[PDB]
């Protein structure tokens, strides 16, 4: 209802206690997957002329109490949007008022550099900050979520309501040797992680955003900023960083069926994602880095292993009223773990033991 | 005084009308120059809960306030500068940017520096991109007029007799060809400028800060912000890069005479300047430009030579509170020598001995 969200809205808002309803609109956008949204303006030419008014809906092995706490923490320190209201139905944001990149603007250096900043940023909350939440994880997601995604599609396949059972057979396969793919040879350990860590910081343990995709990062006047943080947890540097990178391929602004557009060709070149990494490195460790240095040279080669993780993901999360084709989007993500890892392999990357520590 | 100034601010200030005085605190700063800033803040825990109050003050022969006015306010409404609260004759009210100004050093950091290429991007363009962009501002470059200008101020001050001048002599005499040292042989012209445009961007025609140094950069929250545009004006794209590349060797803040230190080996290396310039250029041409390309190769030798530009500028400027100016004088001068040298040394000078092939 308008007049109980406006209501709600003058009630919370600072400044907008004495604003006249007629002077206010509510206007809900669908973009959103699983909870109602609607951006509230004023429209009479206030420190928050516009708000996002976010109500919870039910969402599809998922925790909606640690989200929301992660999300708390994130607005307090300034990086998520601000909260101005917070209550358990819903809350009130602040609105961030820009476009949505697109696909093609993240071959764009200039727009590269700066995501790979705001990443940098938030990578080291989880070491550099001493109010950082010490109830947090502090062990990577990468392996569990895919595992727990995994069973959720299972489930969902059962429901047999149409899917490429060859390759989602092929995948399943994949997945057993996954650790051992990602840890050189070696079965995930904090330990294993730990003397990783020492190899390239890649396999630095950072607080990742997880799901940097275009339509994640708004351009404001001033600066891109990051939103959509509900996946949003510690793991590997580089598969937060391999992920966006995998982004450069799929368009999701497409109105024909299957309502995506992928192009393999389209994912960065190696000399883009050095200058991604060396600004993303300059960051994180506050030091003049640049792509002829070696710690980049290592990184980014490393950094491309965490890519198949990346597709596997998304793929088994795809499978477990709006237009968008997950059946054929997932057997895309499939299709390309596939197609990475014979490249991976002839360009010398996998298997990891076989240059990581030489 | 403070009541004047708090009654201005409660006056015009949106949300300030009913706030009591006694929650606001004024404090004059004086890291400034010419006029008198203040910081008003809202003690209490507002869109503009702190501004920059700023009082004309009179400045030091051939300058201009009502045209840097003019342009200041345009840069403001295109939302690039301070936003404006309240403009009246006697001074504004600004947006307090709220940031800590970067350090010299921290021209160093790759993702710092990369940032300001892009920033100094969006300010470029806006004389070709933007339909609104007044048809009033000189379309010229100032590099030169300002250099003649500032060499008038600045004999006017030596013969007050109150300096090096066997440098200060041999700069005068450097003066004459630097023309000719910036357009590969020829005078400058309107039309020479368009024939070297073709050849690099480091010739574009762009409105430029023109003093973009490491205090001007203050560091917020989400983003580094420009500040202090009063030297702003069209000009080529290089000089305004070759400017920000040589402050690297240059740090204001020290306590001690002279008030400044420098290590002319802190001039950027060239694969950070590259760097620089593949992002600068992704965000004027809206394309990936990457260092390996050839039309970064070249733009930045280009760039190279507009950095005799930037210590002839601001030695002049220096010779026409605690800070030695005469000192600081002899030193862009000294340095212009040293990089003449040295670009002449590396075969970058004269462009015409390469440039053109
Ligand atoms: N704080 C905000 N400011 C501006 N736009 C927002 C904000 N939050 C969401 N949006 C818009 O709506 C979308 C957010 O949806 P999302 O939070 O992913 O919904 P759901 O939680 O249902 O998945 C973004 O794509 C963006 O376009
Ligand atoms: N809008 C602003 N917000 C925050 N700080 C400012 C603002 N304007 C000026 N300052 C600070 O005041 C200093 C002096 O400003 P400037 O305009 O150079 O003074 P002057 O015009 O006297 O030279 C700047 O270096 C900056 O640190
Ligand atoms: C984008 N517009 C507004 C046009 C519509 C968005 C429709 C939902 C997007 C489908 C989910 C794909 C996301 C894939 N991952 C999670 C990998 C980003
Ligand atoms: C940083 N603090 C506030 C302590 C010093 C501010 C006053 C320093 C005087 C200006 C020095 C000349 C500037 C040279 N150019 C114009 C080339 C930057
Ligand atoms: C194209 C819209 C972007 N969406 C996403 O990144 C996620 O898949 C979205 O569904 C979400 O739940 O955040
Ligand atoms: C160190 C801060 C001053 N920097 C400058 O370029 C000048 O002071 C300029 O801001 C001026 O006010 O002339
Ligand atoms: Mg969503
Ligand atoms: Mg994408
Ligand atoms: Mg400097």
């Amino acid at each position: 209802d308008t007049e109980i969200i406006i209501g709600i809205c003058r009630k919370n808002i600072p400044g907008w206690k004495e604003i006249n309803e007629s002077y206010i609109e509510v206007k809900q956008i669908f973009s959103g997957l699983t909870n109602q949204l609607f951006v509230v303006s004023i429209v009479n030419e206030l420190k928050h002329p516009r708000i996002l008014f976010r109500i919870y809906g039910k969402h599809v092995f998922y925790d909606s109490k640690v989200e929301l706490d992660v999300f708390r923490y994130l607005s307090n320190i300034n990086i998520a949007p601000n909260i101005i209201a917070d209550f358990p139905e819903g809350r009130i944001e602040e609105f961030i008022d820009g476009e949505p990149l697109t696909t093609k603007q993240l071959q764009l250096t200039h727009i590269c550099v700066e995501v790979a900043k705001n990443m940098g940023s938030l990578h080291i909350i989880n070491s550099k900050r001493a109010d950082f939440p010490s109830r947090f994880d502090k062990e990577p997601i990468l392996f569990k979520r895919i595992y727990l995604w995994r069973e959720e599609a299972k489930i969902q396949v059962s429901k047999n309501n149409q899917i490429d059972k060859e390759l989602y057979s092929k995948i399943l396969e994949e997945i057993d040797q996954l650790e051992e793919l990602i840890m050189g040879g070696e079965k995930f350990s904090m330990e294993r992680a730990l003397e990783l860590k020492l190899y390239s910081p890649a396999f630095s343990l950072v607080f990742a955003h997880n799901d940097l995709q275009e339509n994640n990062l708004l351009q404001t006047q001033n600066n891109i900023r990051m939103i959509d943080y509900e996946y949003s947890a510690i793991n590997f540097a580089g598969a937060d960083i391999a992920n966006y990178f995998c982004e450069y391929i799929y368009d999701y602004c497409s109105e024909k069926q299957p309502y995506f557009k992928f192009k393999y060709e389209d994912y960065p070149c190696e000399e883009l994602r050095k200058l991604f990494i060396s600004v993303y490195l300059s960051q994180t460790l506050q030091e003049q880095v640049m792509p002829s240095q070696q710690i980049v040279h290592i990184m980014t080669k490393a950094v491309e292993v965490f890519t198949l993780i990346s597709h596997i993901t998304w793929g088994l999360w795809s499978i477990a009223s709006v237009e968008f084709d997950f059946t054929e989007y997932a057997n895309t993500r499939f299709t390309h773990y596939l197609q990475k890892k014979k490249e991976l392999i002839d360009q010398g990357i996998l298997p990891l033991n076989s240059w990581l520590f030489n």
